[PDB]
């Protein structure tokens, strides 16, 4: 049985590539370029030569998509650009490229009668609420106010506005018959890396190992490693009697605690150390560990990801 | 005398044909190719130079069936698909495969006017019931609810669906001809053919150790060479009939993983699971014609010991 992935060469799509071949599936893969090195660090992957099958396409191309997923059993909707830190991006062509290369995704699988579809959201269309109570655990009812994100400027505005906004779009879809549209929405993912480049999350974890002077927002991370999402995207797709939202978000932490931690796992580097000073912090990732989903401690995805770094000669 | 054995290439067919060769049978041996490269392992076996005669027969082609079976005293009906779970397989086309090629079977025995046959089955055919109680020991009398099969999901579902459907439809047809039918449990043993089956696949998975925690099923267990042996000697007798079990062990993956290690030490076992009674079905009707087991741990440490040689640990 086959299954479709967009974006393959990605951070999170690598890792769910290798998974699913690891288990037997056929996987065609989606990345905007073949040149061998970005593609290398997929070919290698074990199986992938026999049983994975990589298409040049872009999401908003809606020829090339649905070549990519002409007979597939499911697709696996990963593909949304990140924007890091240390750069600028264009809210209004992000917004464009999430929301339209769903839209396409979407008209690709009913085409194609595809079966089910599960969509990478994030929590950031869960939380970034201000009207919701403070006594209130937040869970997959609670959306992200897009009047808010609108009204008020601050970093990853546009971003949120996007995924709510494909989330809502794919969730919606799913309620047609033959159709059924799941999404996960995962929080800030750490973990060791498959591509060559370095992505967004993993980047802001490496700038707080980097010391520097200026003085950070002290804020609450919550966190999600990337191997697990990869194993509960697995679990959500292989089980039938799934629908709707699924957020994945197992640990947590003030980013005062976290250096630390790190710091304590793992000496050896300048960590930054300048900081200064909620309830959210603790929505209940219940509804996918009751099927299952056991997420890893944070001591080995952090122990793993440094060593990644290492490796990539990212610390020196 | 003729005997004709369908799929001989398999992992139970290879062990049934090695032996009836070894009893001074003619066998018809029934495989879907007949290049050498699958076939090398039944061309050595001693007494196929001169007695085993091989056929290119496909169960839902009906003249190839009638063509491999003409002739012959006996049949050996042992050719069913069984998937390997680190793939994906159709239901649909499988029990198809498995009810419509022994009915094909059936059709072509009454023609070439064959006087006894012998249907592999299994235990899925007897034991996935929610119907029958704890309190009952199930025998040869107790059959699966094909509907439960249907409504519930698991992995080998739509397999066990094949198997029942199938053994239904042999003895319903038998009754038109001496048909008799076995059924097995989780089937281990060391391996003729090149390619790994699944159940040796499966025994291969508890060995390779990892860190997902898999269910701690419970499985009933025989060995390839006793399933042999069983058959022989159900053809062999003349006084026999009807169903007849053959799973005279049964334990739990963790406690089957501790007497491996506790066998064959030096290999990375799965040590992390998770959480019965119909756990003790009687082998006694086989078990009054003479047929007597080996115990287990022969069976596993030779299955082992074969997977080494096979270079299948690494
Ligand atoms: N990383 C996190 O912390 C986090 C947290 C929550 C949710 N998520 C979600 O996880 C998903 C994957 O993101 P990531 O973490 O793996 O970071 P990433 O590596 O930056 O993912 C970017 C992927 O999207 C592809 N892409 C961008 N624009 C495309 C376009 N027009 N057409 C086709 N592909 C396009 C990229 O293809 P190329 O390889 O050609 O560049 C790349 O594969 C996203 O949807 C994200 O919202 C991530
Ligand atoms: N394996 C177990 O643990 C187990 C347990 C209980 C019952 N059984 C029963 O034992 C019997 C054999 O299974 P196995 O253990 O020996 O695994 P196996 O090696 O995979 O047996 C498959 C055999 O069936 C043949 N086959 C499949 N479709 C066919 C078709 N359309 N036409 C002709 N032949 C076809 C195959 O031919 P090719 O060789 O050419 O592919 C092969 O010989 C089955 O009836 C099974 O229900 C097995």
């Amino acid at each position: 049985s086959r299954i479709c992935v967009t974006g393959a060469g990605g951070f999170v799509a690598s890792w769910v590539v290798k998974l699913f071949l690891s288990k037997g599936y056929l996987v065609h893969g989606t990345v905007r370029d073949l040149g061998e090195e970005k593609t290398a660090h997929l070919r290698k992957l074990e199986g992938a030569y026999h049983n994975l099958q990589l298409f040049k396409a872009d999401l908003l191309d809606y020829e090339s998509l649905l070549g990519a997923i002409t007979g597939c059993d499911g697709v696996l909707h990963v593909a949304t650009p990140v924007p890091s830190s240390k750069t600028a991006y264009s809210g209004t062509e992000l917004v464009k490229t999430a929301v339209n290369g769903t839209l396409n995704v979407l008209r690709a699988c009913t085409e194609a009668k595809v079966k089910k579809v599960i969509y990478v959201s994030s929590t950031a269309a869960v939380l970034v609420n201000p009207n919701l109570p403070k006594d209130k655990i937040p869970d997959e009812d609670c959306w992200t106010d897009e009047e808010y994100c609108r009204t008020t400027p601050f970093f990853l505005n546009w971003y949120c506005i996007a995924k709510t906004a494909a989330e809502k779009n794919a969730l919606e879809y799913g309620d047609k018959e033959g159709i059924n549209v799941i999404s996960i929405c995962p929080s800030y993912i750490f973990g060791p890396m498959l591509q060559p480049t370095i992505n967004s999350s993993n980047l802001e974890l490496l700038r707080l190992m980097k010391g520097d002077d200026e003085s950070i927002e002290n804020k609450f991370l919550l966190m999600v490693d990337v191997r697990d999402v990869a194993e509960a995207i697995l679990l959500l797709y292989e089980k039938q009697e799934t629908s709707g939202r699924y957020i994945s978000s197992p640990h947590g932490m003030r980013q005062s605690n976290l250096v630390e931690k790190l710091e304590s796992l793992q000496p050896g580097y300048n960590y930054h150390k300048n900081f200064v000073d909620p309830s959210w912090t603790m929505i209940s990732s219940e509804k996918l560990k009751k099927l299952g989903w056991k997420p890893r401690p944070l001591e080995d995805t952090i122990s793993e990801t440094v060593l990644c770094f290492e490796e990539h000669g990212l610390l020196e």
